[PDB]
């Protein structure tokens, strides 16, 4: 086999059904072999940066591997943003870059650039494979590292000559198993006793609970403790659950900060949050002040970064939370008022009117802009897994990319992307990618003709008109009367992308 | 005297009048200070990747410093492509990134990322400045390094708290002097002796001649030798000059290939070319085989990479070529047929028809796509400085960026950007940037609904209609009759960008 096809066969054997990126000469050994592979679809994007946002979302929502591929040089460096994002999110994305021939590196070959040291700071593993005899050990090694321990992105560079050489030994390795960080059962036995013993506490749930939501809720029930989520984890716990108070942190709820900053709960049970800027209201001491601190995390670096932890529970949440529930069982709230929408033409009232016209199962993918604060603070979490938020790396356009990744990984779930004017100018040509793959996504663009959150203000663009010129259904909302259930429904009914442009210069905070 | 403000004072003192990038929280000390500065215009782009392409072009055509600025995290990483390009092009672009506060790195602050080691492989110098007391030494050093004998991009990351801190000593260094590598006068005199003695030869001119075209042409005249240019240097020597044969290399001319590969010229005088893939027809030996090889370059790494050089002349071309002309003066051809346009609706014929409607002074900024080969092989070089080509790093959308950079640095020169649908979907939103800054640029979009050069083929997009929805004048061409002088002329007469979309599924093979 050609080296390029063995690399795809390893990805296929590991369950990959999509590859995101842009074809070119230095990566068309890959694309010309995907001509004859019914099991893998290349998803051609308009910018490789967006391909990385899609891959991360795809990895997140398939709970497995994702893949990007880009040409040597400019394609590879356009992927660095997507890898930095995936690295911060602990998502297992393989970044495949072309390379110029082994013989001609150093000679200013066309699109020459050694990608290995550029990807090294934003990946768990990075390698340029300069010998066809090492291709299977390197793609195999990259795949196990991406999926093992604390998952993360990896980068493999394949010179174009190597891509076409035959691999000496084509034997395929088995599919990688995720090697989870296993929790110390002795530690869990003691923590359970210490949670009983100290009687009162609260749970701060970050996004690390995302694969153990039923267990996380059962632990709160067994302890009868209230739960607050980080802004990033807003969509993991339904507002209907009697123990779920709301969001603590950036754009968070008054009921949740009154809990955290009061004198009522002895234990701070921190489950799956790195306790960064947006989870802690810029490192406010209230979360753990005058409390006993228990933190559950699989990344050992996170403990005692800023908040001293009395019990650090190293281990994967999908092992330790269900284990903790069994240990607590063997040994033995206020809430946030939902927000009410109104008639005045405000970002708050537009988004709330929007929510009441959409299925309860809708996943909101939220881009980076002022509208993010209203989504986090005002909209209701109707069911679990419904808010794709990034308040970490926060790349503009990652909301657009995550809508496309989510619709590819979980087609049965409806998707609305809440984005903005500036995010549309950066990555809104991907809507053409959504069109080519026939993906039903409603893109709600909040056009305020400024990069908010006179160089900042622009002459307004008719984004609804741009969408129509792209052959994409759209409506422009310029008043509240324009936002009708009939229009929202008629847009979601299309088999492909649609744009609801909300032209709204709201000067509120 | 805040640190972000002293950084702009150093940039202002070094002649910088524009800064390209996208504002955000982590760099808004800079933009909030650019409100108080009449001398510096921020150029807000739609993607920071394109901001780096504009900066590189802006650096090139003002022949001096340029500056990009991006937010910590995703802004900074989006500039990496733009820096890799400036690095390969030896262009003096300063890359400024915000950073999270010094106190909070390691704690997962919002948009936290240490950019220093990411920029290190694609810059001459990279540094995260963690002490306000070290800020003036760091921007000062970055500028001196950017403007080196071998110019290049530099990266300075400034934590957002440092940006707002007062600097301890506000003494400003003088403006950096751009360095020019000095050639050894003994080497130049010996080379001159060997050009006289060996009688015949030819010049291979790369883009390192861009700042010494009149000296370069005089040296050819004094020696009476033919000149071939690299594809990248196509636009530096006019077709009218009797010694200029044409382009050798990617998409090059057969008259130039016949010269290089014939048995006629004793000396291969290579002036300002790294002898990379597109300059040598993928490392073909004809350039120097059985010839006496002399190479002029300011980068000492380029000599003997692949072609053995008998005399390497380290030095800046604007010093050594004029010196060589004086040394040769003291001690003492079949050109490529111009291309003829036709009626057939072909890329070759559309582009030659285009050129017959544009001022001779037009600069073409050429994006990355199949149309590139037709531009290099077929269009006429009417006067010098008119072909912004990239056949090196070759970032899609760098053609779009280079037009905006060119129009800002050299407003009096008309600009036409030859681009494609794939480059339009990548960075076409930058036409909105041209609109905001009232830059008259004609964007010719070669739309074949595929990514040239089932996955490659797309449903066609009406890019002319997209342009009209953006408030941009446009015409769609679907037949040769649609490409009229009146229409090109009406588009070029607009005070802002305009789009001429050439919807053309041409299946001929590119040069
Ligand atoms: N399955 C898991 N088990 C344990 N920890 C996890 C798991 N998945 C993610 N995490 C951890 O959860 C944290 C998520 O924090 P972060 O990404 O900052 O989100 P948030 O904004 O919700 O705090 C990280 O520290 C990561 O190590
Ligand atoms: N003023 C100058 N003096 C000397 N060398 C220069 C000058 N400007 C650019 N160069 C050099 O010329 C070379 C340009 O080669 P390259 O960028 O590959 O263009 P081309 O494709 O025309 O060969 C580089 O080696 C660079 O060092
Ligand atoms: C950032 C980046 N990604 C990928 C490439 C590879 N590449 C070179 S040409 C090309 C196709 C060109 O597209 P378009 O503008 O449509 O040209 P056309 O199809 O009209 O020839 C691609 C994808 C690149 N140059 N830069
Ligand atoms: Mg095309």
């Amino acid at each position: 086999m050609k080296a390029a096809r063995i690399v795809l066969d390893v990805l296929k054997q590991n369950g990959v059904q999509h590859m995101f990126g842009i074809p070119a000469g230095s990566v068309n050994a890959f694309f010309d072999e995907l001509t004859q592979m019914d099991d893998i679809t290349p998803v051609v994007t308009k910018h490789e940066g967006a391909a990385g946002y899609m891959a991360a979302a795809y990895a997140k929502y398939t709970n497995h591997l994702a893949v990007c591929i880009a040409c040597s040089g400019p394609g590879g460096t356009n992927l660095v943003t997507g890898a930095a994002n995936a690295m911060r999110e602990h998502l297992p994305v393989v970044f495949l870059t072309g390379a110029v021939p082994v013989s001609t590196l150093g000679l200013n070959a066309s699109q020459e650039l050694d990608a290995e040291p550029i990807f090294r700071p934003v990946t768990k593993y990075s390698a340029t494979v300069n010998d066809v005899a090492n291709v299977v050990e390197e793609i195999t090694k990259a795949v196990e590292i991406a999926l093992s321990g604390v998952p993360g992105p990896v980068h493999i560079a394949l010179p174009i000559d190597v891509q076409h050489q035959q691999v000496p030994d084509a034997t395929l390795p088995a599919a990688a198993e995720r090697n989870l960080i296993t929790p110390d059962a002795d530690v869990l036995d003691r923590v359970a006793e210490e949670l009983i013993a100290r009687e009162s506490g609260y749970i701060l749930a970050g996004q690390g609970i995302r694969n153990a939501v039923p267990a996380l809720l059962e632990l709160a029930e067994v302890l009868n403790w209230p739960v607050v989520t980080t802004p990033q984890a807003k969509g993991y716990l339904p507002a209907s659950h009697p123990l779920v108070v709301g969001v603590y942190g950036f754009a968070g709820h008054e009921a949740a900060s009154e809990l955290v900053s009061g004198d009522a709960h002895n234990v701070a049970l921190i489950i799956g949050s790195s306790l960064g800027e947006t989870a802690t209201n810029n490192y406010n001491a209230a979360i753990t002040q005058d409390r006993f601190t228990v933190q559950l995390d699989f990344d050992a670096s996170v403990f005692n970064r800023k908040y001293a932890v009395d019990e650090a529970v190293l281990g994967d949440i999908t092992l330790s939370v269900p284990a903790l529930v069994e240990a607590v069982k063997a040994r033995k709230v206020k809430k946030q008022a939902p927000s009410e929408g109104g008639s005045e033409y405000t970002t708050k009232n537009v988004l709330l009117a929007l929510q009441q016209s959409l299925p309860a199962s809708t996943r909101y993918t939220i881009d980076i802009g002022e509208f993010m604060s209203y989504m986090i603070n005002h909209l209701e979490v109707k069911e679990s897994y419904t808010y794709e938020i990034n308040v970490h790396f926060g790349a503009m356009g990652s909301g657009i990319g995550s809508a496309i990744g989510s619709k590819l990984a979980e087609p049965e779930r409806p998707v609305v992307c809440i984005t903005g004017d500036g995010c549309f100018f950066m990555h809104g040509m991907e809507l053409l990618t959504a069109k080519e793959y026939n993906l039903p996504i409603l893109f709600v663009v909040m056009n305020n003709a400024r990069l908010g959150m006179s160089a900042f203000e622009q002459e307004p663009v008719n984004i609804s008109a741009m969408a129509a010129a792209m052959g994409i259904p759209s409506h422009r909302v310029s008043e509240m009367e324009d936002l009708t259930e009939e229009r929202v429904q008629e847009l979601l009914s299309h088999n492909g992308p649609a744009v609801l442009e909300v032209f709204l210069k709201d000067n509120s905070t």
